[PDB]
């Protein structure tokens, strides 16, 4: 078995950060999201991954995807290509793809949940896609706009883009499973599998639904990134080597409210309060009475004493100050240096930037 | 030789700590306002003073001034009485000023400077009061709106409010000496002696302006408050026992950047940073890692671990929560708590009030 994972795209929500590294390489708690996805399929027993490689096609993809010599995992990166839209890069594949008989995975790098692939041994009573459109409860469907009308012979009657009337609660997951045969409906083209290839196969009536018990979130944008950490640290706090705690002697003495993350090199201050669902990053420095509530630090981050960041994500070689405040929804560049006392109320800040005024209102620091 | 010190009005620019106790009692640096000039005038040999009590006739003024147990000085407290103004004090003390030949003092508690005193043996060159418009050079004397021309004859030819022309840039420094016959000009009834009798002493050249070389600060504003502390710590740092430091090692290990009164009871911190030009209470416990900028902690106040207050003034018995912002020039009541992670640019709380809100612009909390 084979799956493709669509790794390309412009990351145009989680820009701050999605202007140095593709979306499917931005940290995830400790691991690039890709990692926990190629993970699972390991799991499964998946040998081969198909990355669909645009954004960023030999700087970043090919070279930081050095885990191939762990994982015991190959990637065929045979998908280099000027963009193509969500469905063309099947197309382009199909070539790899070899039309074998067996059919093959499809993923997307900004899905998050328990990953439950049993899909694969379920849902072959003759389905052109096994479950493919794979669905998830959410309360919040009208926003999320993409409502996915599952009666209970699964069979997709249509595709409802920000439903007035109650049509039902699920919501696409972005993960499908496919017959190669799905291949010959691709053309050779920009297309969207979203709004091209299924609405076509809802038509049909080859395309059926497999629900999602677990939890699940696409955390493509800062505060589903944050929401979607806050739920699924639980669930990795004793996979992981990282009383209420999950590292509670890394550095000197500090505190830990609840779950977080945090890496074996990283050292934590003196005093500090690691606040719940909280993740940092490798050789990252936190200062001695330091409030990591919700927030994210990612690899080499220094932050000074009495720093207090919360729900907020800082880029990759940040150097935050003594006494700041990064509240909100706050993001931080690859390289944004706070001089201290400064208060970034939820205001996305480019990479390599300098910020020395308070900031009071969401915005963006050019 | 005696004194008298206004110590009655209402304290209204001061009025978030004036609403519980007079504006002579309210704390600068780590005594009474009303204490420094004691000091000064028993370092001249003034033995009696004379105390102008309107607001809080008994229940503040007469009881917190347990002082003349010490300091060696006695006060008078006959001067209990509804509001007469600046001026109508001196008539009513008429009598038991006694009409004696000898001058006496009269003086603001409002008022910090260096204190020069030798105007008692100086000026007494015919004067109705010797040297007793005692005047300070300030640039801004547009804004204090209290402009006194003195000429090299030193006679003060008027008094002019807010002046359009650079007339001259004295202003009235709150330090006056009077001949005991101006207590027949003043009349028994509510007056003012900036706009009533000084005014008529310039016509009659009975007038004369002592200029000031030293520092000099009207303290009755928070700004004026903040910038006067500025001023007065350096000279004050090697009178009191409160490398770059003056108070180093109270509590645990904590840096000072500059000049600062730290009281022996108070415990400051683990790591915490006290600033330059701030002053700490006595009993006043500071969290690990605080930052007290240019701020002034009065009395039973407690600062959580992380909070950053400067040039900022806190009541009485405050409770600060851990990792707040107290910023601009914000005054809090006697018993204001504020919870952990709240910010306060320049905001004035009512005593008895608990704040949970951020407030980033200038404003009353009631
Ligand atoms: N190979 C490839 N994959 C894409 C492309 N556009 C989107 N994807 C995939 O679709 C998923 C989500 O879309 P993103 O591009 O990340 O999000 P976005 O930048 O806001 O843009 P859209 O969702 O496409 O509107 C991710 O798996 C992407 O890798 C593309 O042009 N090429
Ligand atoms: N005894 C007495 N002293 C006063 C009175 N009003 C002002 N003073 C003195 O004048 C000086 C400064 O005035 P304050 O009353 O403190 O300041 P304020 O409250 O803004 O009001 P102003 O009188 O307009 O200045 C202080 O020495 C006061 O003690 C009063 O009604 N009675
Ligand atoms: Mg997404
Ligand atoms: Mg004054």
């Amino acid at each position: 078995m084979r799956a493709v994972i669509l790794v390309g795209g412009f990351g145009t929500r989680l820009r701050p950060l999605t202007l140095t590294t593709p979306k499917p390489l931005v940290p995830f708690c400790n691991k690039p999201m890709i990692i926990h996805q190629i993970e699972a399929l390991k799991a499964v027993g998946v040998t081969e991954v198909i990355l669909a490689v645009a954004y960023r096609p030999e700087a970043m993809k090919e070279q930081m995807d050095e885990w191939s010599r762990k994982l015991g995992v190959s990637f065929v990166f045979s998908v280099e290509e000027e963009p193509l839209g969500t469905a063309g890069p099947l197309a382009l594949a199909r070539d790899i793809l070899m039309q074998d008989d067996k059919p093959f995975f499809v993923l997307n790098s900004d899905v998050t949940c328990t990953f439950p692939m049993q899909e694969l041994l379920d849902f072959h009573k003759a389905h052109g896609g096994e479950g493919t459109i794979m669905v998830s409860q959410v309360t919040q469907w009208e926003k999320y706009g993409v409502v996915v009308y599952s009666p209970q012979n699964y069979q997709i009657e249509r595709f409802v883009e920000k439903p007035s009337r109650f049509l039902g609660d699920r919501i696409n997951a972005g993960i499908y499973i496919f017959n190669k045969s799905i291949l010959d409906r691709i053309p050779p083209r920009r297309a969207s599998i979203e709004k091209e290839i299924f609405p076509a196969m809802a038509a049909e009536g080859q395309l059926y639904a497999f629900n999602l018990e677990g939890f699940w979130m696409d955390v493509g944008q800062p505060k589903d990134y944050i929401l979607g950490m806050t739920k699924f640290i639980p669930s990795l706090v004793h996979g992981n080597r990282e009383t209420e705690a999950v590292e509670h002697q890394r550095g000197g003495r500090f505190t830990v409210i609840g779950a977080s993350l945090i890496d074996p090199s990283a050292k934590i201050g003196d005093g500090a309060v690691i606040g719940p669902y909280a993740s940092i990053g490798a050789n990252c420095v936190i200062g001695e009475s330091c409030r990591i509530d919700n927030a994210a630090i990612l690899e080499n981050s220094k932050v000074g004493k009495g720093t207090m960041v919360s729900r907020s994500i800082v880029g990759w070689n940040n150097r935050i100050g003594s006494w700041c405040h990064i509240k909100d929804i706050s993001v931080l560049g690859d390289d944004v240096e706070v001089k201290d006392g400064v208060i970034l109320i939820g205001t996305k800040v480019l990479p390599n930037k300098d910020v020395g005024e308070h900031r009071f209102e969401p915005g963006i620091i050019m």
